[PDB]
This record gives C-alpha cells, sequence and structure tokens, in this order.
C-alpha cells in the first residue's frame, strides 16, 4: 500500500532474458506454423472465429519496440498463439501437436528462467 512495498525483484534483464526464449522458440523445428501471421485472405475462417491472431513476428516486433509492459503481457501473448492455436486446429493434426509441443516448450523455459 502506501509507503508498503514488498522487496525490489531485479527485473533489469528481463527484456533480454524474453528475446533469448522467443529465439529459442523461433529456431524450434515445430514453430513453422507460428512465425508468420496465419493468411486472413486465405483461411477460410480464421478471421472471423480467432479474435485477437498472434504469431512470433508480431511478439518479435512488440519486444523490439517497447510494447510489452512487463514479464506478464509477454508469456499471455506467447500463451495466445497457443490457444490460438488449439481453437482452430484438431489434437490430431501435424499443427495441433505442434501447438502442444511448443508451449510444453516454453512454459518449461519460462520456470527455468524465472522461477
Amino acid at each position: 500500500s502506501m509507503s508498503v512495498k514488498k522487496p525490489k525483484r531485479d527485473d533489469s534483464k528481463d527484456l533480454a532474458l524474453c528475446s533469448m526464449i522467443l529465439t529459442e522458440m523461433e529456431t524450434h523445428e515445430d514453430a513453422w506454423p507460428f512465425l508468420l501471421p496465419v493468411n486472413l485472405k486465405l483461411v477460410p475462417g480464421y478471421k472471423k472465429v480467432i479474435k485477437k491472431p498472434m504469431d512470433f513476428s508480431t511478439i518479435r516486433e512488440k519486444l523490439s519496440s517497447g510494447q510489452y509492459p512487463n514479464l506478464e503481457t509477454f508469456a499471455l501473448d506467447v500463451r495466445l498463439v497457443f490457444d490460438n492455436c488449439e481453437t482452430f486446429n484438431e489434437d490430431d493434426s501435424d499443427i495441433g501437436r505442434a501447438g502442444h509441443n511448443m508451449r510444453k516448450y516454453f512454459e518449461k523455459k519460462w520456470t527455468d528462467t524465472f522461477k
């Protein structure tokens, strides 16, 4: 509350460390469904169904231009990519399995870097 604060956690490296995680997600062999925005002209149903499209290149641009206020808003966009994927793709598909794999990969790096 006013003039009463928990000890200051050092967040000075968070930007660099989120960048590193994102590089590791970008270079994963199962990243291909997520590297670029889904083409809303060429994929019937995507525009109407997926209210907030997100992809790795959009996260990279946001990160590089100071549009994440803190490390949690970064994680929310990464998770959005996988939530969207699960919304639109059957589990038993190459893309469906890719999303599950990448979400696991992300959540481990997140825990090991920050928790």
